[PDB]
């Protein structure tokens, strides 16, 4: 299917992060508080894989990194209003990613788009740390940031 | 070195391997699993998508995250069943579900059963539109991978 870029891919910490958007989708179940397919403007996704620095956490380089907590913030240029969107983990036909249907609440124009990526909760995920079978890396304590300062929402491209 | 619990199983969209080896130290220490010191071994469920997993959007061979995996161990000759909640974690060789385990009934032959629940509807979603979505849906009853004659003969390390 057709995907449109949010901006240039980013490397931040042990993650390679891409941002794409396309038409709103129907999801099962419908996640969190996201707008329906009909009410949304688009679906936005964060593609997140481990880069070379990820190998120290035990991920295979290039593999999807699960259990992250990803939140997008959208802010139209010239506006003080910031939208906070919690992404959910989900599969499309092209595999696991984090994503959301979203509305651009201040309409057409240029937005700053910022993904804040928190590590797997210490309540949810662990690392082997023994010398024999363990890893020498550790999760990051403050969320990593991938952002694009000049994303143009010029309306549906579909 | 890793030791097999038994032959790998394919069940539904999942290829499931079970292995065990020496107890490990985990950060943070999961649930109420025994420490490296208290434990007999570490058991892991290695779970990747098989060909049928493509219908759910997975690439074949991909780790399948957000599952809930619980093991049941019953020594031959006993009516007692020990339940072990596995946790998701990384080792040097990647993401898996695992736990440190102490075999309450000790040395002997065990039935070992992994019950694998799909991601909570709370936790995970599928695109289901024709354009970008998948045709499969998650399973409702937990998938089972079971080995009837696992021989626990003590540390092999
Ligand atoms: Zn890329
Ligand atoms: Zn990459
Ligand atoms: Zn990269
Ligand atoms: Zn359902
Ligand atoms: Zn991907
Ligand atoms: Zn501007
Ligand atoms: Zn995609
Ligand atoms: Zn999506
Ligand atoms: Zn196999
Ligand atoms: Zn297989
Ligand atoms: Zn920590
Ligand atoms: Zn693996
Ligand atoms: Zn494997
Ligand atoms: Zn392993
Ligand atoms: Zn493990």
């Amino acid at each position: 299917f057709d995907e449109f870029p949010i901006g240039e891919d980013r490397d931040v910490g042990p993650l390679h992060v891409g941002g794409v958007y396309f038409q709103p989708v129907e999801m099962h179940p419908a996640p969190g508080a996201q707008p329906s397919k009909e009410e949304a403007d688009c679906h936005i996704e964060a593609d997140i894989h481990a880069n070379e620095a990820g190998k120290d956490l035990g991920y295979g380089v290039g593999d999807f990194v699960p259990y992250l907590r990803v939140v997008a913030f959208l802010q139209k240029h010239g506006s003080e209003k910031v939208q906070k969107v919690m992404f959910a983990p989900m599969n499309a036909g092209d595999g696991p990613h984090y994503g959301a249907n979203v509305k651009f609440e201040e309409g057409l124009g240029t937005y700053k788009v910022r993904f804040e990526i928190a590590a797997p909760s210490h309540d949810e995920y662990s690392l082997h740390i023994d010398e024999q079978t363990g890893v020498s890396g550790r999760f990051w304590s403050e969320p990593l940031v991938a952002e694009w300062d000049d994303f143009e929402w010029k309306g549906p491209q579909w």
